[PDB]
């Protein structure tokens, strides 16, 4: 067994000649180098059998990454784990090997308007992709976007990733949320659980506005403060979108704010293309029905260099799919839900 920075790495024979890339909540990440392929690659070792959130997130992710075949969404190449239940302690996902990401970016670099474009270009193809196999991704941001040298982009970390469910949204005011917190859409914090495609949109146009100035948009630093920062922006939401929120704790929560005016777009960000800030004020709408839906966004003039819809493909095979199940049942979904990648 290779060591990196204590950790046994047991990846061998296949990956050698790692390289500590980075270390996390979910486990640690190494560049290896693949013997098969010839290639660097990226292996993130998780052990999440000891809990059942840690085995629910590991196990979305594995299934839906399998599924999926796409440009712009990061693919799992091969599954490392011991060939009985038993002995397996841990699960590597090996999977392409990419620079950076969009959080490391935009720390450091300017963004041209042309890099802006064809990034969000390849977001949003991406998530064509995700929305057409009924699945929501629910937690994109820039660290979550990779990068390599010649910009090309991929959708990262399918972990909070549900099946789509409009008709089960609705829950009451203040209600506990799981996604970070600064790419929240507002009706998270009034009455939603984040089951529909416009809950990414919301944070697609958080990406987009970061992008054009390097800063979070609405950097909330608690629950409520990040509606409020939303608002701050956006202005005070108009009766006809406080009426469709029937919940009277949250309605009436807004009612007691004083009125707000909208601060216009282009003050926010004078440099910015005016299509780009069109687009922009269409995702971050307040009222999650009248927010652009992704076919939309890709068809909207800012766009308009890279719109090729027959170039923007669908899912073959959407998902029509558990919340209950114990940490022990979950290890044994993981165990065959990888078995193809074994010798065999
Ligand atoms: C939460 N979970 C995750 O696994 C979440 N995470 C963490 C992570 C860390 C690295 C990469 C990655 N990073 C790179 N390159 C980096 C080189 C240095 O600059 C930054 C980019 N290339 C390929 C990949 Cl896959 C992907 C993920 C991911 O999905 C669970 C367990 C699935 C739940």
């Amino acid at each position: 067994p290779e060591m990196v920075r204590g950790q046994v790495f047991d990846v061998g024979p296949r990956y050698t000649n790692l390289s500590y890339i980075g270390e996390g909540a979910y486990g640690m990440v190494c560049s290896a180098y693949d013997n098969v392929n010839k290639v660097r690659v990226a292996i993130k070792k998780i052990s999440p059998f000891e809990h059942q959130t840690y085995c629910q997130r590991t196990l979305r992710e594995i299934k839906i990454l399998l599924r999926f075949r796409h440009e712009n969404i990061i693919g799992i190449n091969d599954i490392i784990r011991a060939p009985t239940i038993e002995q397996m302690k841990d699960v590597y996902i090996v999977q392409d090997l990419m620079e950076t990401d969009l959080y490391k970016l935009l720390k450091t670099q300017h963004l041209s308007n042309d890099h802006i474009c064809y990034f969000l270009y390849q977001i949003l193809r991406g998530l064509k992709y995700i929305h057409s196999a009924n699945v929501l991704h629910r937690d994109l941001k820039p660290s979550n976007l990779l990068l390599n040298t010649t910009c090309d982009l991929k959708i990262c970390d399918f972990g909070l990733a549900r099946v789509a469910d409009p008709d089960h949204d609705h829950t009451g005011f203040l209600t506990e949320y799981v996604a970070t917190r600064w790419y929240r859409a507002p009706e998270i914090m009034l009455n939603s659980k984040g089951y529909t495609k416009s809950i990414d949109i919301w944070s697609v146009g958080c990406i987009l506005a970061e992008m054009l100035s390097n800063r979070p948009i609405f950097p909330g630093k608690h629950y409520l403060d990040q509606l409020n920062h939303i608002l701050g922006i956006l202005g005070s939401p108009s009766q006809e979108d406080l009426n469709c929120i029937i919940n009277l704790k949250a309605r009436n929560y807004l009612l007691s704010l004083p009125h707000k005016n909208k601060v216009p777009w282009n003050r926010l960000f004078p440099n910015a293309d005016s299509k780009a800030l069109d687009l922009l004020d269409k995702m971050l709408t307040f009222n999650p029905h009248k927010r652009i839906e992704v076919e939309q966004a890709l068809a909207h003039p800012y766009l308009e260099q890279y719109y090729d819809p027959s170039d923007e493909p669908i899912a073959e095979a959407p998902f029509k799919f558990l919340d209950d199940l114990p940490k022990e049942k979950l290890k044994e979904l993981i165990f065959e839900e990888t078995a193809r990648f074994q010798p065999g």
